[PDB]
C-alpha cells in the first residue's frame, strides 16, 4: 500500500528557559494523537523531543501537504500551548506559532514539516531525527555524506544498485527558488551551494534509479518568518533505509562526525551537533524523551529513531544513537565545544554579519561616533587627546 | 503577581561523615513543608542535598527576611536534628545550627539563606545552585562572568536589553560593609575585592536597567558565626534567567570552567569545582538526591536544579548539568583533584594561614624551640651538634 | 551425567534493518523453548541476542548432531519469521533461513550452530559468546589466544594440569578439509592456517591431556551457502572452564584486544571486534537483549554470557564484558572503529577481492574500456586528447 | 629619544607554492637594510618570515608614513621579486606587489604595515609578530585580550597603574570609517563591531591615562585592494610591553588559546591559529626563519619576536613561543585543525558568502538550472521523471 | 621550454638490514650525477632516501622512457651496488636489481620509476614523494582524495578552474590493462578498482580541462617481476601543484590521514603510512637522508620535498612534513601501529593468501595431515584419541 510519513514539529515552550520540554506536553501530544488514531484520522504516531522542540511522527495515507494533518499537528501545538505551556508558565509559550491563522499548510507558520509519500517496501526501515539548537542546514553535511560519499556510504561503490546516484533538490530559501543536482556528477555545484548552508539547504533527495523519495528535510527559517531572530529553525528529517538506498548504518556513519552547525546561544553561536541518546523511549506509550541542552543552550544536538513500518504502523522507536561507539563522537563534540567557547564573541565562533542582522546587534551598533577614515588620520592626535582629557 | 523565592539551607548530620545525608532528613523535611503549603504559610516548595547540606527552596509571598519563613526553615532542621539526626546518631548532627536561640531571622545562626522578590514575569525560569565542600566565594568567579564577562554571556554584546549591564552587591565579610559596583565600567575594581573570594563575596545582583533583582548568593561564613572552624559555609545561589537576564544557558557556562575553590578537606584545601548530577530526582515527591562526597572528602561539587514559577508554584527541579558535555568538565574536574592532591599540606593546595588560624593548627604550633635568627647564626654550629648527640 | 549443550542461532529479522531484533521475537522465542522443556525435549535454555542475531542456547540429553534439537530450534526461528518478523515487516525477515527442506541438520541451511557433549563436571562453568557483523574466524585470533598464548593463558605455563597442550580441529570452509594441530609443537602451523580467518576457522577445541571437549564454534559460511553475499556469518561460541582448561578470566583475556575482524558493513569491512555489555539479563525470564550495531552497522560487537550446569539446568546468564577494566577495551574499540572509517573503500578496511566476489561490485566493474597495456602505451596521447575533447 | 618602529611586510614569492619563503630572499633583504642602515636611511632592521611572508622590521626616526621608509621597503621587494624570485621562478613571484606605482605610501598597493612613533622609554621591550594564512583581524581576539580582559591582563584590575584602561582605533575596512572605542565602558560595543574580525579591525591601541602609542596592527585587505582573491592578507603587528602596558607575559597569553581564524587555504576557510617557533633564529645576520605551511596550506601560524631597543638599536630577536609551555597549544592546534578537516567545503570551516564572492565559486554556480520554487512545486514531479529517463 | 623530471629509485642495500640507508651510498649517487650534469646528459638531481631506497631525482630534456636517463640511474645503481654495498657487506646488496641485462627501460627490472614531460610554467612546483615498506597501491588512496576528494582538495569546489575534474590512468599489474576514468562522473567505478590496492594502480593523472599531465606513481611490482617475495615495491610518486592543479597544501592534506597500507615486515603486513620528516636536507649537496625503519621494519613511512623548477634546474627540496601539524599525524600513526601490531600473524594485520602465496608460507603448510571433511566426522574420536595416546 501507499504510506505518508509525517513529521510535523514545534517549539511551543520551554522547561526551564530552552533546555527542555515539560513531560506534560509529551504525555497531551500522544494523548490527542491517540484519539486521532481512533478516529481514523491517521494509522500511527510517535511523540518525541530533542531539547525543547516536540515532533509530531505520524503515519497516514492522506499524502503530503495534507490540510487535515497539518491541521490536527497545529491543533495540538495550539492545545499544548493553552493547556500546559501558558498553566505552567513555560518559557516561550507557544514560541514557534509564528502566524495566527491556519489557512490549510502549516508550512511559513513557523513549525517544521518533512513527509515523504511512497509504497510501502516489503521491508520499510526509516530513521527520524530531529535537532536542536541548530539550522536546517546543519543536515547538509550529513545528507551529503549519506547519499554522495563514497567513504560513507559504502553502497555507492560496493553496491551494484546504487552506483546510478541520487538527485538532490535544494532549495535556496532567500531568493526562493530549487536546483535540483545528480550526483555523482554534479557532486562539485552541489557542494558549492550547500556548503553555503543558511540558504541553500537540502530539502528532498530521491533515487536517481527510480526516482524513489529517499529523504526529506524540514525547511523552515524561522527569521525569514518573523524579521528577527525567535529562535533557532530546529530540522526535522526523515531517511528511508536500505535496499538500494542507504543502510541504517550508512545513514548514522555520516552522523558520527561531530561538526560544526550554526544556532547555539541565541541563534548566533557555531558548534559541534552532538549525535545524543535519549533519556528514554516508551514504544508501548508511543513517547521517548530526548537530550537537554545545557551549556551555552547546547551544544546542538541531535537524536535518531529507527521504525519499521506496517501497513502505515509503526513499530519502534529505537535510539539509534544508543552504541560506545558513539560515546567517542559525544566525547570529541563535548571537547570542542569547550574549546570553541573559549572564542566568545568572535567570528567563526560567533556568527557572520548576515545572520548577526536579525538580532538586536545592528540596533545597538548604530551610540556609536563613526569618523570617515581619510579626515580621522588629520585629526588623530586631537582626538586621542580629547579622550585622555 | 509578586512572589519571594527562599533557599534556606543547613546540614544537620552526616551520612556517613560529610559525605551525605540520610534519606529520612529529605523524607521528614518535605512533609514538614508539605503540612505548611497545607497551612497557606508557603506556596510551593522543593527540598535537596548536595553533599551533607539540606537545601529547603520555597516559593511564598511573606518577603525577604520574613519571620514565619525563617522561622518554618529553623523549626524544621531542629526536627530533623531531634527525630532523624540524633536517632541514628549521624555525623554531626544538628551542625549548622550554631546558636541557640531564634528570634527572628536565620541569618547569623548558621544555616544559609539566599532570596529574592519580585514580580513574577510571564515567564520565570529561575535556577537553584547548592555547592558542597567549600564557601560563598566559589560563586565569585562563576557570578562574575555569567553577569560580567563577554565571553560567557554573550547576550552583553549580542542582545541589545542587556548592554546597559550590572549592579553588583558586594558584602565586605570581615569589616561589615557594602560595596555597590556597576558593570562594565567598574569591572577592574570589582575584580579586585572579589578575586579575594573568602572576604568580599556577592551577595546579590540587580540589572541596572531597571533594577530588577537577577541573582541572590548565601553569605555566611561559619567560622566568623562560630569564631573557629566547624565546617564548609556550603553556599546556596538563586539565579533568575533570560529575558534581559542570563539565559539558562549562559548561567551553566559560568559552571564550565571547574575552577579551584576554598574548602574540602577540613575546610582547609583548594580543589576545583565539579558540576555534578543529581542522583534522582523526584518532582512529584518534592525530593533530589544530590550527590556524595569522598575523596579528600570531595571533590566540592556544585548542582543546579531548574524551575519554571506560575503563580508562586515550583514546575521543576531539572537537573542542569545531566548532558554529556558536562562529562568532560566533570573529567576534567576530576583529573584536577588528582593532580592537586599530590602536593599534600602545602600551599596554595592547603589554605592561607588567615584561614588556617580558625583551625588547630595555631595551637599545635604555639611545643614549638623559636630561635632569634640573628643568634642563633653565631651558635648554629652547637645547635646542630646538640641535636646530633 | 552426560549434557549437551547446543547454541542454534539465526537472523530472522532485524528492527531496524540490521540494527537489533525486536524484543517480541526473543520473547515468541522463550516461551517456544519453555513449551520444549515442559515436554521434556530439552533440560533449560535461555534466549538472546547480539545484534540483529537470535542465540537459542539448549542443554539436552540428545547428543550433538540431533534432528529433534535441530529441528526444534528450526521450527523456533521459521515460526518467529511467519508470526513477529513478516507481521512487523522487519528487514532480512527470514534472513538467515536459506534453504527449504529441513531434512535433520541444520547445518548448511544458514543458523550456525555450536555444540559439545560431556559428562558434567562436578562444577561445570561454560561461557557463550555471539558476536555480530562478523565471521567465524573472527574467534580464530581468540580461540588461539585462549588455548595457545601464555601471554593471555598463564594456566599453560604455571598450572601443571594445563602444560600438555590442547587439540585444534581447524576446518578449511573452502575444500571441506579438517587439519588436527596440536599446541605447543604444532602452533606456528596452525597460525599459518588459522591467520587465514575467512578459510580455516578453529571449529573445536580438545584437552590434549584427556581429550575433553573444551570449545565450540559455529562455521557455517553464509557467502559459500548462498553463492553470494546475504549477510554476515555472525558466529557462536562455546567455552568450558577452569579445571585444566582456562579460567573463566583467561577465556575473557582472550577479547581484551579488540583485533581488527572482517565483515561490518556489507559484509565487506575490516573493523574492531568490541566486548560489549548486554542491555539487559533476565535470569528468570531466560532472555537478555544485547547490543545494537549503529554507525557503519557495527561496529562489530561480541557478548559473553557465563553460566553453571547442575543436572543440565543452566544457572545464568551472566555479562562477562561488564566491568569498568572492559570500558578501556570499548574505548579502543571505537577510537579505532573511527581512525580505519575515514579510509573509506581501500583494503585493507574494505575486503580483499576474494570476498568481494560474492558482491554485486564485479557485476558493476565488468562498462568498465580496458585497454591492453602495451598498446595503450602507443596510443596514450590519443586517448586522452580524446577525453579532453 | 623619539623613535619609530616600522613593520613593512609582502609575500613576494613562495618556495614551493605558499608553504615558505626561499633563504635567499631574506639573505638578499637583509644585505639591502645593511646598506641602508649604512647610508643612514635607517637605524637597524631584523628581517624574518612566517610561511611565504618576509617582514622588514626597520627601526628610524623618520617618523609614520614616511616616503623614505615605505619606499626603500617596495624597492627591496621589487628587487627581491626580479633578482629573487622571478630568477627561481617561484609561486606567486611579486604575490602582493598589487600596484605599479609607487607614489609616496606603501598602503593600498599590497603590502602590509604596522608602525608606532614615540619617545623611546628607559627600557623599551618591543614585540614584533607576524602570521600567515590569515587576515588582520586574526589579531582582534588577542588585541582584545591582552587589552581588556581581565582573565589575560592581570595589570588591569592588579596594576594600579593599568586600570584606567585603553582605547581602541577600529577600522571599518568596508566604509572607510574609525571608531575610538574606551574599555572597560566601551567593552560590549567594541566586541559587538571586532567580532567581525573581516570588517572591523583593531588598526592601534593607545593607553588611556596618557595617549601612548601601544599597539599597532596592518590592515591591508588583498581583496579590497585588487577586487577578487589573490591571497591571504597575513598580517603584522606591533606591540610595547611592560611598564603600564601589558607585561610581555600578558602580550603573550593572548595568544595561548589557538582560536579559529578566517584564511587558510584559498582564502575561504577557518582554522586555528598555531603560536609556532622560528626554525632559526640568527641575531648577528638580523635574519629569523619562520615556520612552513603544510597540510591545507597552513593551518594558519603566528610567530613572536622579542626586541629591547636602544637609541633605536634593535636586540633581539627573541622567540617568545619557544617554551613547552606552548607545545601545548600547538598540540591543540594540530588536533583542532584535524577535527574541523573532516568538514570538506562547508560552513563555519569554508567561510561565509560574502568572502566567498571574492572568489571563482559565484563563477561557476552562475550552469547552474534555478526553478522558481512555487512553480516547481506543481512541476516536481515531472522534473523527476525527466532526470531519472 | 619542456622538461622532463624523472625519479628513478631502487634499494641496493640496507645499513643495518632494511632499516636505512649508508649514507656512502648517496655521496657515491650525488658524485655520479654531478658529473652527468657536467657531461650535459641532465640538468639537475636530488638524492635521498626513505628507509632503505634511494631515489635518484633528475630533470633533463630527453624525454620519458629515455635509455640514457634509465641508463645512467641503472649504472648509478650496479656502481653504488659494487663499490659501496658489496664493500661493506650491506643487507640486500643490489636487492631491486632484479635482471641482469639493460636493454633500454628500467621498467621491469626492479627499479621505480615516475616521469612526466611538460612546457615548465611560469611557476612550475612540484612535489616528489618516497614511500618504504609499502607497495604502489599505498598512493592510491592519497591520489584519489587530492584529485577527487571534496574533503580533501577544495579547490575541486571552489576554483573555478578545477571543477572539471581529472582523468585517472590505472594500470591493472595482473592481467596488464590500462582502464581511464574520469572524474567526478567515474569516481565510483574508478573506487570499486583502486581500492584493490596491489591490483589497480593509480599510475599517471591528467587534468581534464587540457590533458596537462599532473601526477606519475611508480608501478613495479618486485613479486611480479621476481615470481616471489624479494621486498616490499617502495614507491615513487610526482606531483604538480597549483593553478588549476591541487595546490602543495591539497596534495599535502592527502597524506594527513595515516592509513593502513600493505608491506611492512616481511612484505606481509598492513599498517599505517606514517608521514615523516627528513632527518636532514641539504641543498647545496643535493642529498637528503629519510627515515629510519624500526619496530617490525617499520610503520611504513612516506616523505615529502618539495621543489620549484626554472629551466629544469631544481631549487629544494623543502621537506613539507616538516610541521607540529603533522607530528599529531605521527602520533595517530604510532599509535595505531602499536595497536595492530598486538593482532601478530591474523588477517586484516597480516595479509591476505594471494600475496601470502609468494612467501614461503604455502611450502610450509603443504607435513601438514588433511582428512576430508566428511570422513573426518565419522572418525573423529578415533583421531582425537589417537592423538591423545
Ligand atoms: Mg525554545
Ligand atoms: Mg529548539
Ligand atoms: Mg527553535
Ligand atoms: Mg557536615
Ligand atoms: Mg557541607
Ligand atoms: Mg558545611
Ligand atoms: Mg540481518
Ligand atoms: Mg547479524
Ligand atoms: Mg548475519
Ligand atoms: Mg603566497
Ligand atoms: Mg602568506
Ligand atoms: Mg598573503
Ligand atoms: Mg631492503
Ligand atoms: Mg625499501
Ligand atoms: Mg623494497
Amino acid at each position: 500500500m501507499r504510506v505518508t510519513v509525517s513529521i510535523i514539529k514545534a517549539d511551543v515552550g520551554g522547561f526551564p528557559g530552552h533546555a527542555h520540554v515539560h513531560p506534560k506536553m509529551l504525555e497531551y501530544a500522544a494523548a490527542k494523537l491517540k484519539e486521532a488514531q481512533k478516529r481514523g484520522v491517521i494509522i500511527d504516531y510517535f511523540v518525541y523531543n530533542v531539547g525543547d522542540d516536540i515532533s509530531l511522527l505520524m503515519t497516514h495515507t492522506k499524502g503530503e501537504d495534507n490540510k487535515d494533518i497539518h491541521g490536527l499537528a497545529w491543533e495540538t501545538f495550539k492545545e499544548v500551548t493553552d493547556q500546559i505551556a501558558k498553566r505552567f508558565k513555560l518559557y516561550g509559550a507557544g514560541q514557534d506559532l509564528l502566524k495566527d491563522a491556519f489557512s490549510g499548510n502549516i508550512r511559513g507558520m513557523g513549525p517544521q514539516v518533512a513527509e515523504m509519500e511512497f509504497e510501502e517496501r516489503p521491508s520499510e526501515p526509516i530513521i527520524a531525527f530531529a535537532a536542536d539548537k541548530t539550522e536546517p542546514g546543519a543536515f547538509n553535511l550529513p545528507l551529503y555524506k549519506m547519499f554522495a560519499d563514497p567513504f560513507t556510504t559504502a553502497g555507492l561503490v560496493i553496491d551494484p544498485s546504487m552506483h546510478e546516484g541520487f538527485i538532490f533538490e535544494v532549495l535556496d530559501v532567500v531568493e526562493h527558488k530549487v536546483y535540483l543536482l545528480k550526483t555523482p556528477e554534479d557532486a562539485y555545484s552541489l557542494l558549492g551551494l550547500i556548503g553555503t548552508t543558511g540558504r541553500y539547504i537540502i530539502r528532498k533527495v530521491f533515487r536517481r534509479a527510480d526516482g524513489a523519495p529517499a529523504a526529506a528535510n524540514s525547511v523552515e527559517r524561522l527569521s525569514l518568518i518573523a524579521g528577527r531572530y525567535v529562535g533557532k529553525d530546529d530540522p526535522v528529517l526523515l531517511v528511508r533505509a536500505q535496499s538500494g538506498l542507504p543502510a541504517v548504518g550508512e545513514v548514522l556513519e555520516a552522523f558520527a562526525h561531530p561538526h560544526l552547525v550554526h544556532g547555539w546561544m541565541r541563534g548566533s553561536h557555531a558548534g559541534p551537533l552532538m549525535p545524543a541518546r535519549f533519556i528514554s523511549v516508551d514504544p508501548e506509550r508511543r513517547i521517548a524523551i530526548g537530550p537537554k541542552m545545557t551549556r551555552f543552550d547546547g551544544p546542538p544536538k541531535v537524536g535518531a529513531l529507527g521504525f519499521q513500518l506496517h501497513e502505515g504502523y509503526l513499530e519502534g522507536g529505537v535510539d539509534l544513537f544508543d552504541d560506545p561507539a558513539f560515546d567517542y563522537v559525544r566525547q570529541t563534540a563535548a571537547q570542542i565545544a569547550d574549546y570553541i567557547r573559549r572564542m566568545g564573541p568572535f567570528q567563526p565562533h560567533r556568527l557572520p554579519p548576515e545572520e548577526m542582522e536579525y538580532t538586536a546587534l545592528p540596533k545597538i551598533l548604530a551610540k556609536v561616533k563613526p569618523y570617515p577614515a581619510d579626515q580621522y588620520e588629520k585629526d588623530r592626535k586631537k582626538y586621542i587627546e580629547a579622550v585622555v582629557k
